[PDB]
C-alpha cells in the first residue's frame, strides 16, 4: 500500500533528479522494523550512519539511513546528505516525537563541555518548524496517519558525464583569456569546484602546481587533472623553487593569508577555490574580507549542484534545519545602529533574531560548522548581545561563561596536575599565568564577534563590547582568545583589554599565535590583568626571539628572579608546568645560574633541537628530555637557595588532586 507508493515517487525523484527525507519517529523496535521493510521494497546501498567516540571519500551511495535515536551528529547529518546519489532517500531515525524535545542527545558530549548528555530542545524545536512547515519531508509517526502525498513534478534531470557542465565550461573559458593575476571560484559544496580546477589544469598547454590546507580530498581534483596532477602543501611549496604556469588552490580560505599572498606572487597564474558554508565551508562575510587582500582579484561563482538538481527538498531541509542559508551580507543594514542583550531562552519565543545572529556570527567565521549552531543553542552559559540596525543585524556577541572554579582545582590546573574542558581562558590563566587562584575568578569569554562588512568601523564592534560591560555584573572580567594580528589586537586594545598572554603554537588555519586579552570588571580581575602584563612585559624578550615576532608591550628587559618567578620555576620543576609557558623565567634562571644544565641551556640557548639532545644527553625521548629538563631547574634553584626551593617544592606537591 504505503511501501508501493513509496516505489513509485522513488522512480519519480530519480528521475527528476532529487533526494528526498523520510522520517521515522517512534520507539526504537518500530523505527527498525520499518528500515527493514524500506530497503528491501527501495533496493540500493542504504548506507547506515550512527554516532560513537568515513565514507565521504568520493563516495556516493544509493538510499541511506540516519540514526538519531539517541543522538544528533548534525555535521554527520548534513555530509551523509551531499553523499547521496540522485533518487536516494535519507532515511532518519528519532525518538517518539512527543518525547523528542526532552530527550538527551548522547551526541551533545562533543560540543557542550557538560560531562553528561543533555537535552536540547531548541534545536529540535527548530527541527519540527523546518520539518512541517511544509510537505517536502514525509514524515512517518509510530500510531499516526499516514499518507504519501504527491508532489507537482519536476523536469527531467540528466547526470554529468565527464565533460565540464555548463557552468563549469563557461568559467573554464574565462579563467583561460584572463591575463596573468588571482582568479577565485567560490561557491556551495557540490557545485562541481574541485571539477573545474582540474579540469583546467588538465586543458591548458602548461604545467600547474596544486596546493591545499589538509590535502582536503584534492581526489575530484585530481581525478580531473589525470597525470598532470602535481600537488605540494603549502609550507614545502613557499620553501622550495619550483615554478608552473598556474598555481591551483582549493580552500585556500583555510590556507594563511600571509603564506598565501606569497606563494600566489611566484605564479602567473592563480586559481582559489573556496566552498562557502555547510559544513566544514568559510563564511561568506570571512570570503569578502579575504578576497579584497587580493588587488584585481577576479571573483567567479557556481551555483547548480551537479550530482543533483537546483531544488533538491532534501538540501533544502539540511540548510534550513542547519541554518546554511547567508543571503544577509548581500544587504546593508541601514540606519542607526541600536544595541540589545538577550539569553538564549529567545530560541524559543523569538528563534528570528538568534537565527539572524547566527547567520552574520557564522557568515564571519572563516569556518562553519553546525557544532556552533548547536552549542548556541542549547548548550548552557551562553549570552547574546545584537547590533540591530533598520531591519538587519549590523552586529552580534556570542559570551560564555567561565571560572569559579574551586580554589584547589585552580591551583591543580596551575600545576598542570589536571585539565578538565570547558572555561578555555579561565584555566589558561591559572596554567599559564602566575596567579594559581586565577580559575577561581569569574568572568565571560568572547565565543564570538561579528560586525556586518558594510558597517564595520563605525563604532559598533565597541559599542557591542560596551553593551555586554552594561548589561551583566558580578563578573571578575571580560575574556578573550584570538589568533594575534595588530589589527586585530588594536581592536581589542581599543575597547579596553589588557593582553595578558602570546602563545608560541601558530594555529595551523590563521598562522597566528593565539593571544588572550582581559578587560578587567572588578579589584580582582584588574590585579589579574596589570600583574599578568606585568609578566608579560618581563617574557616580551623570551617570547619574541623564540616565536620570531616582536610583541606590542614595552619589554622590560629586568633579568633578575621574582617571587613571581621563583613560585613559576618550582611549578615546572616540581611539577608540569609547560616549558613554553615558562620560557621567560627559565632564561631568566639560565642567565644567574653558574650550573652547566645542558637540557635547558641547549634547548633554549643553543637552538639545538630535541633529538639532538636526547643523542647528546643519551635520553630514550621527549619524555625523558622534559623530566631532565625539571631536574635541571630543580638543582639550579637548590644551588641558590636549598630552603626557598624545598618549601615551594613541599607546597606545590600538595596541590595535586587524588
Ligand atoms: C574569538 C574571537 O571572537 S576573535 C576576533 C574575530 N571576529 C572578526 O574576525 C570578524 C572580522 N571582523 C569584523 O567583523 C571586525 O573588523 C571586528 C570585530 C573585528 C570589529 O568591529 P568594527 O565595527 O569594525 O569595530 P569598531 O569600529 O567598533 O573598532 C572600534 C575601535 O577599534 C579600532 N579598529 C576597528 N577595526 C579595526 C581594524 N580592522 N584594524 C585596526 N584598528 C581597528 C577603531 O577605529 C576604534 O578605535 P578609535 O576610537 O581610535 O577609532
Ligand atoms: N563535469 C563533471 N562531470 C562528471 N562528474 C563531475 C563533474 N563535475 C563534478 N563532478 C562530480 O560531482 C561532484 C562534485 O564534486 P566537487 O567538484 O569537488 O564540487 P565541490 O568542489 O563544490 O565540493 C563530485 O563527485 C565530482 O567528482
Amino acid at each position: 500500500a504505503e511501501l508501493t507508493a513509496l516505489h513509485t515517487l522513488t522512480a519519480q525523484m530519480k528521475r527528476e533528479g532529487i533526494r528526498r527525507l523520510l522520517v521515522l519517529s517512534g520507539e526504537e523496535g518500530w523505527c527498525f522494523e520499518h528500515t527493514l521493510k524500506l530497503r528491501d521494497a527501495l533496493p540500493g546501498d542504504w548506507l547506515w550512519i550512527s554516532p560513537r567516540p568515513q565514507t565521504l571519500l568520493g563516495r556516493e551511495f544509493r538510499h541511506a539511513v540516519f540514526d538519531a535515536r539517541h543522538g544528533f551528529d548534525a555535521a554527520a547529518f548534513a555530509a551523509l546528505s551531499g553523499t547521496l546519489k540522485a533518487g536516494s532517500w535519507l532515511v532518519l531515525l528519532l525518538p517518539v516525537w512527543e518525547e523528542w524535545e526532552n530527550q538527551p542527545d548522547a551526541d551533545s558530549l562533543r560540543w557542550s563541555d557538560c560531562p553528561d548528555p543533555i537535552a536540547t530542545p531548541h534545536f529540535v524545536q527548530h527541527l519540527k518548524r523546518v520539518l512541517t512547515a511544509d510537505n517536502e519531508a514525509i514524515l512517518w509517526r509510530q500510531n499516526q496517519p499516514f499518507s504519501l502525498a504527491h508532489f507537482t513534478p519536476r523536469t527531467d534531470w540528466y547526470p554529468a558525464t565527464g565533460a565540464p557542465q555548463p557552468e563549469q565550461q563557461q568559467l573554464l573559458k574565462q579563467l583561460m583569456t584572463m591575463p596573468p593575476g588571482v582568479a577565485a571560484v567560490t561557491a556551495a559544496r557540490g557545485r562541481g569546484k574541485s571539477a573545474l580546477a582540474g579540469q583546467l589544469i588538465s586543458r591548458i598547454a602548461g604545467r600547474a602546481i596544486v596546493t591545499a590546507p589538509a590535502k582536503a580530498s584534492t581526489d575530484v581534483l585530481a581525478q580531473f587533472a589525470g597525470e598532470k596532477f602535481r600537488f605540494i602543501a603549502p609550507d614545502a611549496l613557499l620553501a622550495s623553487d619550483e615554478q608552473a604556469d598556474w598555481l591551483v588552490v582549493d580552500e585556500a580560505a583555510a590556507i594563511p593569508a600571509p603564506l598565501l599572498h606569497q606563494l600566489v606572487s611566484r605564479f602567473p597564474r592563480t586559481l582559489l577555490t573556496t566552498t562557502v558554508q555547510g559544513y566544514e565551508g568559510t563564511g561568506r562575510g570571512f570570503l569578502l574580507k579575504f578576497c579584497a587582500r587580493f588587488p584585481h582579484l577576479h571573483r567567479f561563482e557556481l551555483q547548480q549542484p551537479i550530482r543533483w538538481a537546483q531544488g533538491c527538498p532534501l538540501e533544502k531541509m539540511v540548510s534550513e534545519a542547519l541554518v546554511f542559508d547567508d543571503e544577509n551580507f548581500t544587504h546593508t543594514p541601514q540606519g542607526n545602529i541600536v544595541i540589545s542583550a538577550f539569553e538564549q531562552t529567545l530560541w524559543q519565543s523569538d528563534p528570528e533574531t538568534p537565527l539572524k545572529v547566527y547567520q552574520l556570527l557564522s557568515g564571519a567565521h572563516y569556518r562553519t560548522s553546525p557544532l556552533d549552531l548547536r552549542r548556541m543553542m542549547d548548550a548552557p552559559g551562553q549570552h547574546f548581545l545584537q547590533a540591530a540596525g533598520e531591519n538587519e543585524i549590523a552586529g552580534a556577541l556570542w559570551l560564555v561563561d567561565e571560572g569559579g572554579l574551586s580554589q584547589q582545582l585552580s591551583q591543580a590546573v596551575w600545576a598542570g596536575f589536571r585539565r578538565p574542558r570547558g572555561n578555555l581562558v579561565a584555566q589558561s590563566l591559572a596554567a599559564h599565568g602566575n596567579n594559581p587562584l586565577a580559575a577561581t575568578l569569574r568572568g565571560r569569554r568572547v565565543s564570538r564577534i561579528a560586525v556586518h562588512p558594510a558597517r564595520q568601523r563605525e563604532g559598533t564592534g565597541r559599542q557591542l563590547i560596551a553593551g555586554a560591560l552594561q548589561y551583566t555584573q558580578d563578573l571578575d572580567y571580560l575574556s578573550v582568545s584570538f589568533g594575534y594580528t595588530g589589527e586585530l589586537w588594536r581592536f581589542w586594545q581599543r575597547c579596553g583589554f589588557v593582553l595578558v598572554r602570546m602563545g608560541n603554537h601558530r594555529e595551523a588555519s590563521s598562522g597566528c599565535y593565539t593571544a588572550m586579552a582581559l578587560l578587567p570588571m572588578s579589584d580582582a580581575g584588574k590585579q589579574l590583568a596589570e600583574r599578568e602584563h606585568y609578566r608579560l612585559r618581563r617574557d616580551a624578550q623570551a617570547l619574541a626571539q623564540w616565536n620570531g615576532e616582536t610583541l606590542p608591550v614595552d619589554p622590560l628587559n629586568d633579568a633578575v628572579l621574582s617571587d613571581d618567578d621563583w613560585l613559576e620555576l618550582a611549578g615546572f620543576a616540581f611539577a608540569h608546568r609547560p616549558l613554553l609557558t615558562s620560557l621567560g623565567c627559565l632564561l631568566r634562571l639560565l642567565q644567574t645560574s653558574e650550573l652547566a644544565l645542558p637540557a635547558l641551556r641547549g634547548r633554549l640557548q643553543k637552538n639545538a633541537s630535541d633529538a639532538q639532545l636526547c643523542t647528546t644527553l643519551k635520553l630514550s625521548g621527549r619524555k625523558m628530555l622534559l623530566v631532565r629538563q625539571r631536574e635541571e631547574a630543580a638543582q639550579a634553584l637548590f644551588a641558590l637557595n636549598d630552603v626557598r626551593t624545598e618549601r615551594l617544592r613541599d607546597r606545590i606537591t600538595q596541590w595535586q588532586l587524588f
